[PDB]
Parts: structure tokens; C-alpha cells; sequence
């Protein structure tokens, strides 16, 4: 059921060498300096670690930003672990917070690209020990983002039946903002 939405500007990129170039400029949060270090945001002042949005932008100066929506679930310490369910996920540039400060959620003043349906999944089992709850999709998908790494991500839409090595003009799944 996952569809694409893409701006113009990438019709001819594909899905790899849009999050190449994304996770390149985006950078490695765990190579960035500690003082201008983004971990992320969730909506929802009532619980820091979870929410129906999370929104993350670059550690390395760069204006390029993920936000993720759906059920969002953080473990924090100690094993800390991203789960639940990805519904929709969007990259672009130039994260902005919406009226009303830190948990008031954030958007993306430049849309790039948004995934829809994504049903991008993880389970977390606090029973379970680190390394395992790490193989979640959800959890290495994006954790390797974080760490200006694709690939992970790449492997899971592969495993989908999603083509991730053709312009978006031409994958059936995609469809072009209006301009
Ligand atoms: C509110 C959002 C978040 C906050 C405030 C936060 C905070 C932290 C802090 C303080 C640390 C320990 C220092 C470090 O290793 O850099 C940490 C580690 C870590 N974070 Fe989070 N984080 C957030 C979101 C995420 C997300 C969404 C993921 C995964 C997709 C993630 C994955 C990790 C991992 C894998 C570690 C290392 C654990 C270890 O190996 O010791 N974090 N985070």
C-alpha cells in the first residue's frame, strides 16, 4: 500500500540516490559536535520519549530534516530503542517548530519527499536484551539515518517489493507534488 509523494526538483532522482545524498549532508549524528547535536523531538508534552511525531534535523550544520508520524515509541535508557509504527514518513530540509515550542511537533519548511503507507514496524520487548530489540525495521532503518547511513533503510524498502534504484517519474508507487 505504500505511495510516494515527491517535489518536482527530484523527478529524476530515485528513492538510493535521494537518501544517499539526504544521509551524506545529514551526517553522523554520533560523528557531530556535542554542541550543536539534534537526538530528535517527539510531540506531546506529556511524555518526552514518545508521541505521533518525531522530528529530527541534522547534527552537522546542514538544513537537511526527517520527520517521521505514527505510533512513535522511544526506550531511552537503557537499551534505547525506536518502535511501534512508522505510517508516514517525510525528508526534506529546513526543520521549522510549530506554534507553541518544544512538544508542539515540527515541520519541514522544504518537502522533498514524503512516504505514505510506509508501514514501517518494530517491536520492543524489554524481556529481550539490546542487540535484539536493535533488528526491529523501524529501529535500524532509522538509526542508520541518524548515522548518515541509507543503507539499512534501502534494505527494508527492497524487502517491501519498493524499487529503490528508479526516478521517481517512473515508479508506478509515485506520484509528483502539484507544483
Ligand atoms: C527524544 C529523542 C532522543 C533523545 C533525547 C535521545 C537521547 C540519547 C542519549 C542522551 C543517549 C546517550 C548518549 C549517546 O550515546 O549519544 C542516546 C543514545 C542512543 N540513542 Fe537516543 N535519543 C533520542 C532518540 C533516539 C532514536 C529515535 C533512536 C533510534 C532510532 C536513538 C538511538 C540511540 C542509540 C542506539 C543510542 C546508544 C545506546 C548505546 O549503545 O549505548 N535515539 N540517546
Amino acid at each position: 500500500s505504500t505511495t510516494i509523494q515527491y517535489n518536482s526538483n527530484y523527478a529524476d532522482y530515485s528513492i538510493s540516490s535521494y537518501l544517499r545524498e539526504w544521509a551524506n549532508n545529514f551526517g553522523d549524528i554520533d560523528q557531530a559536535p556535542a554542541e550543536t547535536k539534534d537526538r530528535g523531538s517527539f510531540s506531546g508534552s506529556s511524555t518526552l520519549f514518545s508521541g505521533t511525531q518525531y522530528a529530527i534535523g541534522s547534527s552537522h550544520s546542514n538544513p537537511e530534516g526527517m520527520i517521521a508520524e505514527g505510533d512513535l515509541k522511544y526506550s531511552f535508557m537503557p537499551q534505547h530503542t525506536f518502535h511501534g509504527q512508522i505510517d508516514t514518513l517525510q525528508f526534506g530540509k529546513d526543520l521549522a517548530t510549530n506554534a507553541g515550542g518544544p512538544s508542539a511537533g515540527k515541520h519541514l519548511e522544504k518537502i522533498d519527499i514524503t512516504f505514505n503507507e510506509l508501514d514501517l514496524s518494530g517491536e520492543f520487548d524489554s524481556g529481550k536484551s539490546m542487540t535484539e530489540n536493535h533488528q526491529g525495521d523501524m529501529h535500524k532503518s532509522v538509526r542508520g539515518l541518524m548515522k548518515g547511513n541509507p543503507d539499512p533503510m534501502l534494505e527494508v524498502m527492497k524487502a517491501k517489493g519498493i524499487n529503490v534504484d528508479t526516478a521517481f517519474k517512473d515508479l508506478s508507487i509515485a506520484s509528483q507534488y502539484p507544483d
